[PDB]
């Protein structure tokens, strides 16, 4: 007989034979630092979690066929086996398409160039690729006994993510392609269970699951399936060009004790940790660097207050609570119009209740055993003796905190590096971005040549041709005969660009070089690997004596990343292997420009960021590691209003910041400095004062 092991029934995940309530809460490891990743892991566990969920990231691990990266913050065993010191369990969300705004979903980009590959469905090099890479993820797990059932913390995983919706578009090919993937997991022999997240034809052993704002009413697609939240969204996702989503504390517990009262067994934080996408190889188009998400652990892993405790205290009453949610099944009782107690009785006398009031407006008094119980508006109190409530979560006994952004260590002397514009690898006519970059910048130079006879109308007029240009996104630099002539820029839900203006041409030949940046690769959508990104236009040029001119049908020349790139100016050896400008020399307000600066780390332990607000677009690098993309230039729009916690929630209820800049704050890890003689390199797309950028230490007051 096995001395460890994982099983379920029609109430609970069952480990070493023990029926269990399972708290949960997501940290991505890429997205914090090994040195971080202790102290997240025991914030989490002090603040009531039983188990740690993550997903695995393909792209980070395998950045070229058969070559893979399980270094630093890619240790992923690493991380895993910091979660079993801290006695919590592991939901490894495999995948390996995983969502989670981040680039291309997780799928390595080379993959979509592989012959015959179609992602997602039942297509056989995609089917080998996917089979290989979960096959070897889990032989790793197992080689060192990290599922449950060999001792180690793993007590299920995942296979895809949120396929359902998928099928419904795609039809019968789906259908078989999850009916393979589900057989193909569960037949790696793992010795704990699978679930798939909404995934209503989930075919057994697997266990599918919900995710949402709320999930009471779902139930799994078998009676002997237990009833799990894999995802209970904290928050939103920021993207830059938007606010900055909150979602109440007194809702979220909420929503859990709505689920946990209707039979739920297992809930997960989404996210618990959000942390940061760092690199160009992190975020989802459109993501903003920071992926706070209102997490219970903010951006910089702080207690997000009162956030953090309301939750921890939730937890403890459902820990209360939890020998009569084993050993029974929820009853209900009417209580009035709109609420209910939800009892667990168990057969040896453990009771606990849960006592709701779903209206979303007003205060109702219960009566229940003869005790009066006054329930705030979309309001449930927990009593895990059925006899005194010891916690409602509207009721938030947590102090609120704020945040604290202190400058430190003054001004920098900065040193700058122009990149060059280009000018007319061919072709005749327009190709896709990804394709010819294969997303290993996110620049890709368009260049062509405009011949103009001596006779144009608008040479003898003194005016000029009209130029428009159309692009796939997702920002777009128009130069004519070397000056910019414009910038447009998209939005997460419309990448797509149009920039049309007058522009000045002379006879004989004239140069267009456009400089088309991707901001991150989408992350869902049925075949979102197919949208395009870059110039595949229209490109017309009107006000001519032939009327208007498709540039489309020439010559077009690329030019894939930015010089900067080539020379490794983000690197100490790199940016040292040129001269840069010093002085009153300095680029200011100037597009595409680099800028270094040595400085020295701030003493003590709060967390570290840089005030970019005087920067534009672009990306930073510190000791040669990259912080992520900048966008302080893109100013958040939306709806930010007053909001309540009472009543459903949805993801633009609670946004703030609306009118600011998306982004100001970039995180910078303790861990990426050492004390003296830290290179920031800072590349400028778009235009900035680098004099402005300082160093602020983080806290909560
Ligand atoms: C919790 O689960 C129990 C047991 O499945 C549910 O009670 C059963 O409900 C089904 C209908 O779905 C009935 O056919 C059974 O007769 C019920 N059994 C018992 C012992 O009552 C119950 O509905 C669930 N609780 C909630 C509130 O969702
Ligand atoms: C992709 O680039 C190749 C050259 O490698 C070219 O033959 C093809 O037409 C391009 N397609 C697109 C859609 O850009
Ligand atoms: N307010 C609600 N309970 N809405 C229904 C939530 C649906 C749930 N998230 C699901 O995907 O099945
Ligand atoms: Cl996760
Ligand atoms: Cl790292
Ligand atoms: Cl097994
Ligand atoms: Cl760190």
């Amino acid at each position: 007989e096995a001395e460890f092991s994982v099983s379920y029934d029609d109430r609970a995940i069952i480990i070493n034979g023990k029926r269990k309530i399972l708290i949960s809460g997501s940290i991505h490891y890429p997205r914090s630092t090994p040195q971080m990743w202790p102290d997240l892991i025991q914030k989490a566990k002090d603040g009531g979690l039983d188990v740690i969920e993550t997903y695995v990231f393909w792209n980070g691990h395998e950045p070229s066929p058969g070559k893979y990266n399980f270094e630093g913050r890619y240790d992923l065993v690493r991380f895993i086996k910091m979660v079993q010191r801290a006695g919590l369990y592991v939901n490894l969300r495999i995948g390996p398409y995983v969502c989670a705004e981040w680039n291309f979903g997780g799928f390595p980009v080379w993959l979509k160039y592989v012959p015959g590959m179609e992602f997602r469905t039942n297509n056989q090099p995609f089917k080998v690729a996917m089979q290989g890479f979960v096959q070897k993820i889990v032989n790793m797990m197992k080689s060192e006994n990290l599922f449950e059932s060999q001792g180690g913390p793993i007590i299920m995983a995942q296979i895809e993510n949120e396929y359902g919706p998928v099928e419904w578009e795609i039809g019968a090919p789906g259908k078989a392609y999850t009916k393979w993937a589900a057989q193909m997991a569960v037949g790696l022999k793992t010795g704990v269970p699978w679930i798939m997240c909404k995934q209503e034809d989930a075919p057994d052993p697997v266990i599918d699951t919900c995710n949402g704002f709320y999930c009471e009413g779902f139930r799994p697609n078998k009676p002997y399936k237990p009833k799990m939240w894999t995802e209970v969204w904290t928050g939103w996702y920021t993207k830059f060009g938007g606010p900055i989503p909150q979602r109440p504390a007194e809702d979220i517990a909420f929503s859990v004790a709505r689920f946990v009262q209707n039979n739920g067994s297992f809930f997960n934080y989404y996210m618990y940790h959000g942390g940061t996408n760092f690199g160009r190889t992190s975020s989802g188009l459109f993501i903003a660097t920071s992926y706070d998400y209102d997490a219970p652990l903010d951006e910089y892993g702080l207690l997000n207050e009162p956030k953090y405790g309301h939750l921890r205290d939730l937890h403890k009453a459902i820990k209360l609570s939890e020998p009569a949610l084993v050993s029974s099944y929820a009853a209900v009782t009417s209580l009035g119009s709109n609420q209910e107690a939800h009892v667990y009785r168990s057969k040896s006398g453990a009771c606990a209740a849960f006592l709701s009031n779903y209206d979303s407006r007003y205060s109702v008094k219960v009566t229940f055993q003869n005790r009066p119980y006054n329930l705030p508006p979309w309001s449930i109190s927990i009593l895990p003796d059925c006899k005194t409530a010891v916690y409602n979560t509207a009721q938030v006994n947590s102090q609120s905190s704020s945040i604290k952004m202190t400058p430190a260590g003054g001004g920098l002397s900065w040193q700058s590096y122009n990149e060059e514009t280009p000018t007319a690898l061919t072709a005749n006519g327009l190709w896709e971005q990804k394709n010819v970059t294969r997303d290993s910048s996110d620049y890709l130079w368009y260049m062509t040549n405009v011949n103009i006879a001596s006779n144009e109308g608008f040479l003898k007029n003194g005016k000029d041709p009209y130029l428009t240009v159309m692009s796939a996104g997702h920002v777009l630099h128009v130069f004519v005969n070397g000056k910019l002539s414009g910038t447009v820029y998209g939005t997460l839900d419309n990448p797509k660009l149009t920039y049309s203006g007058n522009v000045k041409l002379r006879a004989g030949i004239n140069k267009i070089s456009l400089l088309s940046v991707s901001v991150g690769l989408p992350n869902v959508g049925v075949h979102y690997d197919t949208w395009n990104a870059g110039v595949l236009g229209p490109v017309t040029l009107s006000g001519l004596n032939e009327g208007s001119r498709n540039l489309a049908k020439q010559k077009w020349s690329y030019k894939v990343g930015l010089k900067g790139e080539s020379l490794s100016l983000h690197s100490l050896s790199g940016s040292s292997s040129v001269e840069w400008v010093r002085g009153s020399l300095m680029a200011q307000k100037q597009p595409l420009t680099w800028y270094k600066a040595t400085f020295n780390a701030p003493g003590g332990n709060d967390p570290l960021a840089l005030d970019m607000a005087s920067m534009g677009k672009g990306q930073i690098w510190i000791n040669g590691e990259g912080v992520g993309r900048h966008w302080p230039g893109y100013i958040a729009q939306g709806d930010c209003s007053k909001c309540s916690y009472a009543g459903t929630f949805n993801e633009k209820k609670c946004q703030t910041n609306c009118g600011q800049p998306s982004q100001r704050w970039y995180h910078v890890p303790r861990s990426w400095l050492k004390p003296s003689g830290n290179l920031l390199v800072v590349f400028e797309e778009w235009g900035g004062n680098p004099t402005g950028i300082s160093l602020v230490r983080r806290s909560r007051s």
